[PDB]
């Protein structure tokens, strides 16, 4: 890491940015190097920007009764910020006495003997000095503004962040992380750039005041007449401010359950390939959108009139003006010209620089407005007792989930409870599903605060969810999690959890940098890193939510009697299971059911008791794009043809013709100037031209998306695994987002001025030959410089826009195992491993804004030093009568300058045209790619299964055979490839060999017709935002009646009726509102609802007790009648329904008759089988 180049910097480095001038050679050359990317300033780094307003807005806190975020953003950035707004406005007061200096020196060309020709080369010194001083003047201001916002930015995030680490379990039900995700999208580029335009607010007033005492001095009652339609002007401005902000507030609520819902299905798109829910989830994700592009077209439509109220505006200002002193007095073309150059200063000054700084106003305030709510909202309370005698003592405790019913205070998830817990020994928390086990652990953490009870015990707690959580890293960087390492310790820990197995089988032995969520790993490897983290932390409390879910019954036994027994047996640790043989080891029990205490004891006492490409890839994506630029183009030629024989007529005029004076003089080097500086309006699009380009670029966009989230889809799973969760999540967000707002608009300005640039040059050369001819060497030098800057420009806008994914990719996580974080209490670990997201984004962020001023500065200077070379030429070889020098090379200049605002406009357009390089990636993806399952007989030969291209082989060489109607066991050790071998059917992962089923094979038909045979229940549940109707079936083929009929036999009767909308209430937070158990019973309805004659269980019953499973079987004899079924189960119970049973290890299989024969081959695993499982199996 090289330290930053504006540290050590002579003021003459950082006054002209000579400082950014190494990356541009180094990038021109090659492409950009890590090594070349510069450490962000120690002015703005996360820590001391969250230190600095922390400090401030905690003394806000303290001091006022109702406080406000802008007040402590004020004592922090107020002089930095009206310091650069003087400089500001001294470099903008000097655009507006540019037409005094220039208009004389103009004059000073005409025969008339005048005063100017003795004035003529003072105005010459002196205006080359002006523009010398505002160049200077105004380009520090703006990076100088730009730089105080991304501090401001910075700040904000950083308190956002550690106010969602402390935020309450209450909230995080109505703060789904589409509204996080879009409150940061939306401010992480437009709060930065705005603050140069903020100022303008008390610019543009002074400006029009001093401008239109300027023009007062010309035209003594009319400038006034003229002033009077800006202010009717500047009203319907505001006007259209106001309707488009209300646009803006419908969608926004839009754009947040767009995001939930594609975050969401890619998240766990293996299940949603299973289903076959690809139409499902796209026609969802394409009536979301309807609603969206429909508030973005109004929104637009609203947008291009305020920013086509300055071309067409040009025309009548002067017009208004010079009319009414033309019919009284007369006028002088040497006073039309003039008022034309103050008229252009003061609209930029009303009608694109105060319509442009209010907007920035209300959106900063709105965003801060937004940020200062989400700080002042319901957080986490904390209440520790380190003093005790380590005695977990609860004792008459009720709870209700939601605030309305206990605070009324529906039956609560707990009441009646007490217990006591000494020192060195394990609770046996047990009950059926819904009993309130989850409940009972979220009231003894205080994540579920209690209506009436009390609760004491250290501070000190170890939490091991039911859900397992992976964090982005290594298996080290889990189980020790934001400590110290201790060899010892560690490698004991790994031994007892019995991960040696597992961990030695890896490429990479201990440290493989897993994913979001850590999909590269299985059910049980996730659930014991869970524990060997639980287990490897120190504390008083152990808490364990059923570790024992996806583990085998060795392994259950082996890790029970080797770490819960062993590693730890001397402190006070309650558990949730549902077996004898642990019930038998601990010491006090509690059977929790309908969230009541049935019973409380001990064992003993229970028994006793019972870049071209990308230009042209986007603009050939839909037809209507390219006859609407076509119509412009010939409307166009139409005014272009128009204003020439217009220009023709006035030139060969022949001319008490008191209307407009002119002579032989005057006439000639005027009448071309009043028309460059009214060629503004003429060749300006109207709402014929503007209006269907903003509605074709907008459809373009629709167009863009549904391809995208189409190709995302049906791409194969390698390439899905490759890329993370923020990665995902920051297109759909941000860059989908750019092609609707920012993408249309930015093209309309880039069309408008180049056009009016290439006709206002047509149309002087083809008249008047020799200025085409003055204009080529400017017009070289902005394109060589343009060129030159784009290759550093295009590079560093993908490392920054790229740059984005670290800062989504951790917001995730740190939301989805909220409760681990604050149960282990590693905040101050997350906060600073956040911090080191911003700071890389912003280290590519100010890289690629800094060498924007740089261009910015060097195109201005190059207009300077060209237009300084132009006057003196100019004023020195102006003849005794009639200097034609000049009247050719200022004409050009004033060309130059709509040209330069041109440019400035390109590279806007070229960097939001980065966005859709980046969507048509994903878009270039590449593809997986009678009666027919009568009985379902399967035949498999020469398989082999693995996930990546040319890897290691999980399975190798397996073939087996089902005949009809028979039901089949699978199993093995936790990790022996199970769900592999039921993903190898589906063909998820790539494969070589054939399964034909019922005499034909894969080859013969097509994967999407394939994969409608099966009817799967994975491992990992899927339950997306919606009704239960729009869960159990996505495409509505079955009634109320059918659903209905279904949920008795599976058993949702009593679960569904619970909630107030009867098959219409809104699941949220991915079904968080279910319990474990039941999302097991919503997967098996969902796959007794799909009729098939194959169906494919991967393990059904997860954390279901002996009680629930009876649904199971009771559905697997009833429903599953005649079809074959491949159940993969780690109970043994299950066992006695199947007839074949297939074994899997050493990565290969073993196929056996009888139960008597597979488990006599085996000792340990026999051995492993439950007494009461053991009666069973062998009569
Ligand atoms: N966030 C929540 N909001 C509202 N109700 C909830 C919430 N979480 C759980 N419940 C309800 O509380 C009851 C008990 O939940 P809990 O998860 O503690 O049961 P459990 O015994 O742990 O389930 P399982 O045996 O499947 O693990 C359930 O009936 C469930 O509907
Ligand atoms: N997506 C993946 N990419 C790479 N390797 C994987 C992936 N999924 C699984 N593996 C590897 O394959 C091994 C076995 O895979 P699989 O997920 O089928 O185990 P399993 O039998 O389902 O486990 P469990 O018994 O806990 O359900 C894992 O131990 C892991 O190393
Ligand atoms: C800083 C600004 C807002 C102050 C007010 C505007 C200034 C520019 C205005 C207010 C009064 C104006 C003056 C009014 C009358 C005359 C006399 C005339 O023969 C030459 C111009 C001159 C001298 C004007 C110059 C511009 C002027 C000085
Ligand atoms: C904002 C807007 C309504 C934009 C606008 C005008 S005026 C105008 N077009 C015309 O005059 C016109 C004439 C022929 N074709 N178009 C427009 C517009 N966008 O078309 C004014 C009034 C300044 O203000
Ligand atoms: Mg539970
Ligand atoms: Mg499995």
């Amino acid at each position: 890491m090289q330290r930053s180049p504006l540290e050590k910097a002579s003021v003459v480095s950082k006054l002209f940015f000579s400082w950014t001038r190494p990356i541009l050679r180094k990038g021109y050359r090659q492409r950009l190097e890590l090594s070349d990317i510069y450490q962000i300033p120690s002015v703005d780094s996360a820590d001391n920007l969250s230190e600095k307003l922390e400090r401030e807005w905690d003394r806000e806190l303290a001091s006022k009764k109702n406080p406000k975020l802008i007040n402590a953003l004020r004592r922090c950035f107020f002089w930095r910020f009206m310091f650069y707004g003087i400089f500001l406005y001294l470099g903008e007061v000097t655009k507006a006495v540019q037409p005094l200096l220039l208009g004389r020196i103009i004059a000073s060309y005409d025969p008339d003997n005048k005063e100017e020709r003795s004035i003529a080369i003072y105005l010459g010194i002196g205006l080359c000095l002006l523009f010398i001083v505002r160049t200077l003047l105004l380009h520090p201001a703006i990076f100088g503004l730009h730089h105080i916002g991304m501090q401001m930015r910075i700040a904000m995030f950083s308190l956002i962040y550690k106010k969602t680490l402390k935020l309450s379990s209450r909230v995080l039900d109505k703060i789904s992380i589409g509204q996080l995700v879009s409150l940061l999208s939306n401010n992480l580029n437009k709060f930065d750039e705005g603050l140069a335009l903020a100022h303008f607010v008390w610019i543009a007033p002074l400006q029009v005041a001093l401008l239109m005492g300027l023009i007062w001095e010309l035209l003594q009652a009319s400038a006034f007449c003229g002033l009077g339609f800006l202010i009717v002007l500047a009203l319907f401005q505001a006007g259209l401010g106001r309707m488009m902000m209300k646009y803006r507030d419908q969608r926004a609520g839009k754009i947040s359950e767009r995001l939930v819902i594609t975050s969401e299905m890619i998240e766990n798109i293996q299940s949603v390939k299973a289903y076959c829910w690809e139409e499902a989830m796209e026609k969802m994700i394409e009536n979301l959108r309807q609603t969206e592009l429909k508030l973005t077209r109004k929104a637009a439509y609203v947008r291009y009139f305020n920013s086509s109220a300055f071309f067409f505006s040009g025309f009548f200002v002067v017009f208004l003006s010079v009319l009414p002193y033309a019919l009284i007095k007369g006028i002088i073309l040497r006073k039309i010209f003039t008022t034309i150059s103050f008229c252009i200063v003061l609209r930029m000054a009303v009608t694109r620089q105060f319509p442009w700084a209010v907007q920035t106003w209300y959106d900063s305030l709105g965003a801060i407005n937004k940020i200062q709510d989400f700080l002042q909202k319901q957080e986490y309370k904390t209440l520790e007792y380190n003093l005790t005698t380590t005695e977990v003592v609860m004792e008459n405790v009720t709870a209700f989930w939601e605030e309305g019913f206990g605070e009324l205070f529906g039956t609560p998830v707990l009441k009646d409870i007490n217990f006591k817990i000494e020192r060195g020994q394990l609770l046996a928390v047990a009950g059926s599903t819904g009993a309130g086990k989850t409940s009972l652990l979220m009231v003894i953490m205080g994540e579920l605060e209690p209506s009436e009870g009390k609760i004491k015990h250290s501070g000190r707690i170890s939490f091991c969810s039911q859900f397992s959580w992976i964090m982005p890293g290594t298996i080290k960087e889990n189980i020790i999690f934001g400590v110290s390492y201790d060899e010892y310790r560690y490698r004991s820990v790994i031994k007892a959890c019995q991960l040696e197995e597992d961990i030695s089988k890896f490429a990479e032995k201990d440290n493989i940098v897993l994913g979001e969520g850590g999909i590269t790993l299985s059910g049980g490897q996730r659930a014991r890193i869970s524990l060997a983290r639980a287990v490897y932390k120190d504390a008083d409390l152990y808490l364990l939510d059923s570790p024992f879910g996806y583990l085998d019954v060795l392994t259950e036994k082996e890790i029970f009697e080797s770490c819960v027994c062993k590693l730890m047996a001397n402190k006070t640790r309650i558990l949730v299971t549902s077996k004898m043989e642990h019930l038998k080891k601990a010491d006090k029990i509690l059977i929790l059911h309908e969230g009541s205490s049935y019973f409380y004891g001990t064992f003993s006492e229970l028994q006793n008791l019972q870049t071209w490409n990308t230009y042209l890839r986007y603009i050939t994506v839909h037809k209507s794009l390219i006859f609407v630029l076509i119509w412009c183009l010939v409307i166009f030629l139409a005014e272009v043809a128009a204003s020439l024989v217009v220009l023709w007529l006035l030139g060969n005029t022949p001319l008490n013709n008191s209307y407009a004076v002119i002579i032989t003089s005057t006439s000639s080097y005027y009448v071309f100037y009043i028309y460059v500086g009214v060629a503004d309006t003429l060749l300006a699009m109207g709402f014929f031209r503007g209006l269907p380009l903003v509605h074709t670029l907008i459809t373009v966009s629709k167009i863009l998306h549904h391809k995208m989230l189409h190709s995302v889809l049906q791409a194969p799973m390698s390439t899905l695994n490759t890329l993370k969760a923020g990665g995902i999540l920051n297109r759909f967000s941000k860059d989908i987002a750019i092609l609707d707002d920012l993408l249309p608009l930015t093209i309309f300005d880039f069309i408008q001025l180049l056009l009016i640039v290439i006709g206002a040059i047509a149309v002087v050369a083809v008249l008047q030959p020799y200025i085409f001819v003055a204009t080529v060497p400017v017009i070289v030098a902005f394109i060589m410089l343009r060129a030159y800057f784009l290759q550093t420009s295009q590079q560093l806008k993908q490392l920054e826009s790229e740059g984005r994914s670290p800062i989504f990719t951790h917001l995730v996580t740190s939301l989805k195992g909220l409760w681990t974080l604050r149960a282990f209490g590693r905040q101050p670990y997350f906060e600073t491993l956040f911090h080191k997201a911003l700071n890389l984004h912003t280290a590519n962020w100010f890289l690629y804004l800094s060498t924007l001023r740089w261009f910015q500065m060097r195109i201005e200077m190059i207009f300077v030093i060209f237009f300084i070379a132009v006057t003196f030429i100019s004023i020195l070889t102006t003849g005794e009568g009639e200097g034609r020098v000049g009247i050719i090379l200022t004409l050009a200049m004033n060309i130059m300058s709509t040209l330069q605002w041109a440019v400035n406009s390109s590279i806007d357009v070229d960097s939001l045209m980065r966005s859709v390089s980046r969507v048509f990636k994903f878009i270039d993806m590449p593809t997986e790619g009678d009666i027919w399952p009568s009985g379902g007989q399967m035949t498999v030969k020469d398989l082999t299964a693995k996930y990546t291209e040319g890897g290691n082989a999980i399975l190798e060489n397996i073939s087996f055979s089902i005949s009809p109607g028979q039901r089949v066991g699978l199993l093995g050790r936790t990790g022996s490839g199970k769900s592999t071998l039921l993903s190898a059917f589906l063909r998820l992962l790539n494969t070589e060999g054939e399964i034909q089923i019922d005499g034909v094979s894969w080859d013969s038909i097509t994967l999407q017709q394939w994969r409608k045979a099966f009817g799967v229940i994975p491992q990992k549940v899927f339950i997306f935002s919606g009704t239960f109707r729009k869960n159990l079936d996505p495409y509505e083929q079955w009634s109320d009646q059918e659903i209905w009929k279904v949920a008795d036999e599976v058993g949702l009767r009593s679960v569904i009726e619970q909630f107030p909308g009867k098959l219409d209430f809104v699941l949220v937070d991915g079904g968080c509102v279910l319990s474990h158990g039941h999302k097991q019973l919503m997967c098996l309805a969902r796959s007794v609802l799909s009729k098939a004659k194959i169906l494919l269980l991967d393990q059904p019953s997860a954390h279901l007790d002996p009680v629930t499973y009876q649904i199971i079987r009771r559905t697997l004899k009833q429903a599953f009648a005649d079809c074959t079924v491949i159940l993969c189960e780690h109970r043994i119970e299950a066992m006695l329904e199947c007839q074949q049973f297939l074994v899997i290890e050493e990565n290969k299989v073993r196929q056996y008759d009888s139960i008597q024969k597979l488990l006599n081959e085996r000792s340990l695993f026999r051995q492993a089988i439950s007494p009461s499982d053991r009666v069973k199996l062998f009569p």
